[PDB]
């Protein structure tokens, strides 16, 4: 049958999927690690035992737990990003989509769901494998891993909650592709791992750690990269960032023995609750459980990786949206809200650089408001509004994923940058928000080809071209065709630095993605702060 493949743990058995008319197969929460529960819960991920039997995999598995948005009851917007399951610390299932007829050895497209890393699922409607998989006919999986302190808690030098453990699911769910999606008719040696915001950090972590780079080929980070500066921290903020959920939950705390066992005998919901309590800073765009600088998964900072060239080199294609920071300025920034046109006073777009660059002194904050203030229209409200949107978005990912592409390209082996702006014709949001944070990711997966979701015919033709595009580049390491008469995506080099829009129209080619921006963030800003 073609819904029951045999793997190295055991026999699984799909399901038929309908897609686009046709029809594909689907194995929904296949197993590869123990159930990280109990003591298990902080501990580095186990490989799932062997099964005897047939695993019913025609059913999307548990999402891990994680703090749900409620922000707006109802509103699709939010609650498409919420978990459409129920959450369980039960969570480390993996899901496959296969063209039918089963491939005999094609291309790989491994999906690491953002989030923040305290929340995520890889069920989400915006996830579906099986449009990629159809269109592209590549063998499509998307991952999971633990989120929030169950995924991050770091007490460095603990062996119980040694911190990183849900880098580690995913890396033992990039183990398992690497093992056994030759049976699903995939070809382990051309497995291309891609994700969005922490899912775009996670994909660039992988290419940085030395245990994780043998397990895949290729890289696509959507807007996100390694180095951000929400995306990790040093073990001693991990270290007091644990501690400070112990104390909410008023554990002992005379020795990470003492806190660990503590935090172990809570719910989830508790720790969920208290999560965002241990936020050193009032701020936008920070969370609390991230990876930490270890010495184990990161042999060192980050920067100095990257500067040594101390890093898998192969290919990779990223970009950013134009609009990334409105969902963040939305959520806590004074003066945003979700029915008006948020035009921010001159006092909130203040409160809001605050809010943004948290580790910063008055001369930083002075530098970042006279870096976006027209000093001719100092109370133009939308100028405000949107002057601080690009904060958010250049300091949070523009910025960081610009230097990481620069340092990457001088080692790698091939690199493709977009700046993706079309916003979507539906899209719920309010106007002023953009091109949201997260919308490209409807194109990458399809669902513009689905007619009930009214999206336009060029939108059709855009999720197409993109689609198109990753798995191309997945299939060889360029995502333009080998002799297509279609414009070509130039390739990313020190030199030119050229790069291409993404949306409806004729594509463009420029370079230099927000340099002037970036070369503030990047080198003077962070000079700046370290003088004073
Ligand atoms: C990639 O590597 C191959 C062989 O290692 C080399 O010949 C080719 O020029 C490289 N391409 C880039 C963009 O570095
Ligand atoms: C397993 O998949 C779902 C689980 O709820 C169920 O509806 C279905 O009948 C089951 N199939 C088999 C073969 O066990």
């Amino acid at each position: 049958s073609e819904l029951l493949v045999n793997t190295k743990s055991g026999k699984v058995m799909g399901t038929r999927v309908p897609v686009l008319s046709s029809h594909i197969s689907a194995f929904l929460g296949i197993p590869f690690a123990e159930p990280p529960v109990g003591n298990m819960r902080f501990r580095r991920p186990e490989p799932k035992k062997p099964w005897s039997g047939v695993w019913n995999a025609s059913t999307y598995p548990n999402n891990c737990q994680q703090y749900v948005d409620e922000q707006f009851p109802g509103f699709s917007g939010s609650e498409m990003w919420n978990p459409n399951r129920e959450m369980s610390e039960d969570c480390l299932y993996l899901n496959i989509w296969v063209p039918s007829p089963r491939p005999k050895s094609t291309t790989v497209m491994v999906w690491i769901y953002g989030g923040g890393f305290y929340s995520g699922s890889s069920t989400l409607d915006v996830y579906n494998g099986k449009y990629l998989a159809y269109t592209e006919e590549v063998v499509l999986v998307s991952l999971s891993y633990r989120v929030g302190a169950f995924g991050f808690l770091a007490l460095h030098g603990s062996q119980e909650a040694p911190g990183n453990v849900g880098l580690l699911d995913q890396r033992m769910a990039l183990q398992w592709v690497h093992d056994n999606i030759q049976f699903f008719g995939g070809d382990p040696k051309t497995v291309t791992i891609f994700g969005e915001s922490a899912g775009g950090a996670s994909v660039g972590m992988h290419i940085l750690s030395p245990g994780s780079r043998d397990l895949f080929r290729r890289a696509i980070l959507q807007s996100g990269s390694p180095n951000c500066p929400w995306a990790s921290v040093s073990v001693a903020e991990g270290r007091r960032r644990a501690v400070e959920l112990g104390r909410n939950l008023n554990c002992n705390l005379n020795s990470d023995e003492e806190l660990i066992h503590c935090l172990r005998e809570k719910k989830p919901q508790e720790l969920i609750d208290v999560e965002w309590n241990v936020l050193p800073f009032d701020s936008i765009f920070r969370f609390s459980f991230v990876p930490v600088i270890d010495g184990e998964f990161f042999p060192t900072s980050l920067e100095s990786m990257l500067n040594s060239g101390n890093f898998k080199k192969t290919q990779i294609l990223l970009g950013v949206n134009k609009d990334e920071g409105s969902f963040f300025l939305l959520y806590g920034a004074p003066g945003f809200s979700k029915d008006s046109e948020s035009k921010i006073s001159r006092e909130d777009f203040m409160s809001g650089v605050k809010l943004s660059v948290p580790h910063a002194n008055d001369l930083g904050l002075d530098a970042v408001t006279l870096q976006y203030t027209d000093w001719m229209d100092d109370n133009n409200g939308i100028k405000n509004r949107d002057g601080l949107d690009d904060i958010v978005g250049d300091h949070n990912v523009i910025c960081p994923l610009m230097h990481f592409v620069n340092k990457y390209t001088k080692f790698g082996n091939g690199t493709y940058l977009y700046f993706f702006n079309h916003r979507a014709s539906n899209l719920v949001w309010p106007e002023w928000m953009g091109v949201i944070h997260g919308y490209e990711i409807e194109f990458v997966f399809g669902l513009p080809l689905v007619k009930e979701l009214n999206y336009t015919a060029e939108e059709e033709a855009l999720s197409r071209r993109i689609m198109h595009y990753w798995a191309t580049f997945a299939k060889t390491g360029n995502p333009n065709e080998p002799h297509s008469q279609e414009s070509k995506w130039p390739l990313f080099t020190t030199k030119e630095q050229k790069f291409i829009d993404l949306n409806t129209e004729p594509m463009k080619v420029h370079q230099r993605l927000r340099v002037q921006m970036c070369v503030f963030w990047n080198q003077f800003l962070p000079k700046l702060l370290n003088a004073t």
